[PDB]
């Protein structure tokens, strides 16, 4: 009867809710990533620039 | 870039937020159809 798709309804419900966590941490994890090599490349950039004063 | 990627994440808790409702509908309505499943139930084996 109408509880199959009831708990059917739940459980893809769920489903969706953990594939939207899932795509906000992959986010998430590929912003800290992003922001460690922009910290690096900032850092060789500043490097390069520091190395001309005399 | 800040803003848009700011409303990215946002757009995404959104979604979350919109399922969390609907989830707690949908748990309203099982509660009242079992409501209706029980008493039936009960009913029929007095």
């Amino acid at each position: 009867e109408w509880d199959r798709e009831i708990n059917n309804y739940t459980s893809l419900i769920h489903s969706l809710i953990e594939e939207s966590q899932n795509q906000q941490e992959k986010l998430e994890q590929e912003l800290l990533e992003l922001d460690k090599w922009a910290s690096l490349w900032n850092w060789f950039n500043i490097t390069n620039w520091l190395w001309y004063i005399k």
